[PDB]
C-alpha cells in the first residue's frame, strides 16, 4: 500500500544516471540505429536496480582498484568496488557505477584513496582505457590503462578513477549509445540489463540528456540515459509495489502548475512519449518542469502529443 | 499533512554534501577548534536550503565559469552557475555547490562545455585556485587558476571544474571545517548559512566522513559534513513541514531490523548523538544501518548514549 511516485525536481536541478552530469535536456531518436541498452541508470518502478546500476550519485561512472604492472609500461588494475569492497566476478556485469560506454576513448583522472598514501606529494594518476581493447575484461574484474602519467605507479596502488572526457575512436564518431562487451559468459544473475524495444501506440523512448566533454560524439557532447539518477534513488528509496501496467506522468510548469505535455515511465523503468508530427517531441518544452504521478494506466492508454509540429 | 521523514539508504550508500564522495564513516569532534559553519550541505528539516548548498549532487563542490587573461599568466574565471545560468553578486555567497573549502589549494581539472569547442581536441584545462589569495572573489563572480596548463587558453572560453584533490598550505595542515572568505560585504538575502553551536543535554553534532583526497589534512584525508546530500535532496523534494522542536531517528540494523543508536535531527538542518562516555561516539557503529524517522521531539529529549565506552 506503498503508492507509487517520482521525484518532483525539476528537471534542469536532476543528473544524468550514466555521467555525473546536471540533465539540461530531453530528446527522442526513434530511427536511431542501436539498441538501447545502457546498463547504467536501469531500476524498476518498485526500485530493483538492473545492470551495473548504483544508487550512489557518486559512484555513476567511476570505478576502482589496485594497480599491477602489465607489459610494455602499461598500468593493470584490478577492480574493487567504489566503497573498496572486494569485486568478484559472475555476479555483476561489473563493479557498481562503472561506466558503461564502448565506442570511445576514457580519458582518466585517478586519485590515491589510501590515507597513508595522502600525508604528501601529488596523489594524481592520469591515463586512457580502451573498451575495445583486447585487455578490457571488467566482468572478470581486470582492465588497463594506457599511457599512464606517471609511467610507475607502486604495484597495489589503491586508485579512484574519474571518467575526465571521452573522445572517438579514429575515423569514426562517439556514440554514447553503445555498451561495453563485458567479456567471459555471463552467468544468469550476472546477466545484463535487458534491452529496451520500442512501445506501441505512436510511443518513443524520452532521453534525458547532459552536455559532456564527449569529444567527437554523434550527439554534439550529449550523453542520454533512461532515468534520471534521481529518479533511481527514489524508486529504491520508496519501494513502492507495482500496481498498474504503467504510470501515467504529467510534467508541470512548477509554478502556474500547467500541464506541459503527458508521458508513461514503464515498469521496467523507461520514459516514453508520443511526438507531435514532425517535431522535437519534449526537446522543445522548458527544462524547469516537474513530473508528477497522475496514476496508474494500461499499456493502452494513449498520450497526447506532445511538442510542436516543427 | 506532509509527514516529515529521512531517506531509508543506507549510510554507506549516500554521498557526502560537500564534496562528490561516498559516506565511509560518521564521527564526533566535541573539542574542535574551529566554528561549524559549512555552506555546501546545508538545509532545513522543512527543505530551504541554506548557504551555497544546491540539490544537485553533481553541483556539489563544482564551478562554472568563462576564461579572461590575467596578469603574469594567471588565467581569470569569470563565474556562472554550473548550469550555465549567469551568476549575479548580492543575492548568494556563491554560486550553486561553490566549493565551501578555505584552508588550502584546490588542484583543479576542467574541461570545455561548448559543443562546438568539442569536435575534436583535447578539453581538459588543470591548474590551481588558492582561496586565500587576494584575488579570490567568488561573491562578486571571479576567481584565478594559477598555473594552468595550457598557459594559454582563448579569453571567453567556457569551463566546467572539478577538484581533482586538496592540499595543506606550507607549514600547516589542510583543515576541512574551515570555509572560504566570500570577500564583499553579503546582503542579507547573499548571508552565509549560520554557525551552529553545540545543543545541550550531552549531545554534539554528528559528521558525516568520506575519504577523499584531501592531502596533508588535519583528519587524514576525510572530509566531515553535517548531512548526507539524498537528505538535502529528500527534503527539497518532501517539503514536510516542521511539526516539533527536533526529529527523533534511529539508526537501524537493515536486516536485523534492530536499533543501533538514537540521533536528533534538528530543524536548522544537522544530527547530534550522545557519544558513550570514553568512546568515539558513533564511529563504532556499521555503515550500513539505515535512519528511521521515529517522531518529533522536544529539545530536552534525552537520548541514549550511543556507541562503546572505549
Ligand atoms: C595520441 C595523440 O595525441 N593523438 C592526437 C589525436 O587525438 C587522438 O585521436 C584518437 C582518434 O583519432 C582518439 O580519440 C584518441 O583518444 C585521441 O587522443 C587523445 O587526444 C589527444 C589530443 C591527446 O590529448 C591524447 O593524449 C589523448 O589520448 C588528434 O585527434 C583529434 O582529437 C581527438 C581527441 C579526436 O577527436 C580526433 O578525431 C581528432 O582528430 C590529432 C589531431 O589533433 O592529433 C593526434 O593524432
Ligand atoms: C610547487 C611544487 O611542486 N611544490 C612541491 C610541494 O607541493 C606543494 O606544497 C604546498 C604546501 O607546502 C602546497 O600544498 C602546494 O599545493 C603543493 O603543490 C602541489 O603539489 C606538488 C607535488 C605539485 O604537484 C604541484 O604542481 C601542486 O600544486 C611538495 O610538498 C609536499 O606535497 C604537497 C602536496 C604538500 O602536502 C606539502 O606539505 C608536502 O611537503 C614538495 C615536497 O615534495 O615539493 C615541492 O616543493
Ligand atoms: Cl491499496
Ligand atoms: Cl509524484
Ligand atoms: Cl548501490
Ligand atoms: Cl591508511
Ligand atoms: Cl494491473
Ligand atoms: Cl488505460
Ligand atoms: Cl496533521
Ligand atoms: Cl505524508
Ligand atoms: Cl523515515
Ligand atoms: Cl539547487
Ligand atoms: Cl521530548
Ligand atoms: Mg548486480
Ligand atoms: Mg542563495
Amino acid at each position: 500500500t506503498k503508492q507509487f511516485s517520482v521525484p518532483n525536481l525539476p528537471l534542469n536541478v536532476m543528473s544524468n544516471s550514466r555521467v555525473p552530469s546536471l540533465l539540461n535536456a530531453m530528446v527522442v531518436s526513434p530511427d536511431q540505429a542501436q539498441v538501447v541498452q545502457f546498463q547504467n541508470g536501469r531500476c524498476t518502478l518498485d526500485g530493483q536496480m538492473l545492470g551495473t546500476t548504483t544508487v550512489s550519485a557518486s559512484c555513476v561512472a567511476r570505478f576502482r582498484g589496485k594497480t599491477f604492472q602489465a607489459p610494455d609500461n602499461r598500468l593493470g588494475i584490478n577492480l574493487a568496488e567504489i566503497s573498496g569492497e572486494p569485486y568478484h566476478a559472475f555476479e555483476s556485469p561489473a563493479p557498481l557505477g562503472f561506466p558503461d560506454f564502448g565506442d570511445g576513448d576514457w580519458h582518466v583522472t585517478a586519485t590515491k584513496v589510501t590515507p597513508s598514501q595522502l600525508e604528501a606529494n601529488d596523489p594524481v594518476v592520469v591515463g586512457n582505457v580502451q573498451p575495445y581493447n583486447p585487455q578490457f575484461a571488467p566482468h572478470l574484474g581486470t582492465l588497463v590503462v594506457e599511457n599512464p602519467t606517471p609511467d610507475q605507479v607502486a604495484t597495489g596502488t589503491d586508485l579512484l578513477f574519474n571518467i575526465t572526457w571521452l573522445s572517438n575512436r579514429a575515423n569514426n564518431r562517439f556514440n554514447p549509445w553503445v555498451i561495453p562487451n563485458y567479456g567471459s559468459t555471463l552467468t544468469e544473475a550476472a546477466q545484463l540489463a535487458p534491452s529496451i524495444f520500442p512501445p506501441g501506440f505512436g510511443e518513443t523512448i524520452v532521453y534525458f540528456n547532459s552536455t559532456f566533454p564527449a569529444v567527437g560524439a554523434t550527439t554534439h557532447a550529449a550523453i542520454p540515459c533512461l532515468l534520471p539518477q534521481e529518479f533511481v534513488a527514489h524508486f529504491v528509496n520508496e519501494q513502492a509495489p507495482i500496481r498498474g501496467e504503467a504510470a501515467l506522468l504529467h510534467y508541470i510548469d512548477p509554478d502556474t502548475h500547467r500541464n506541459l505535455g503527458e508521458f508513461k515511465i514503464y515498469p521496467e523503468g523507461f520514459v516514453t512519449c508520443v511526438p507531435n508530427v514532425g517535431g522535437t517531441g519534449p526537446q522543445s518544452l522548458p527544462t524547469n518542469g516537474v513530473f508528477v504521478f497522475v496514476s496508474w494506466v494500461s499499456r493502452y492508454y494513449q498520450l497526447k502529443p506532445v511538442g510542436t509540429a516543427g
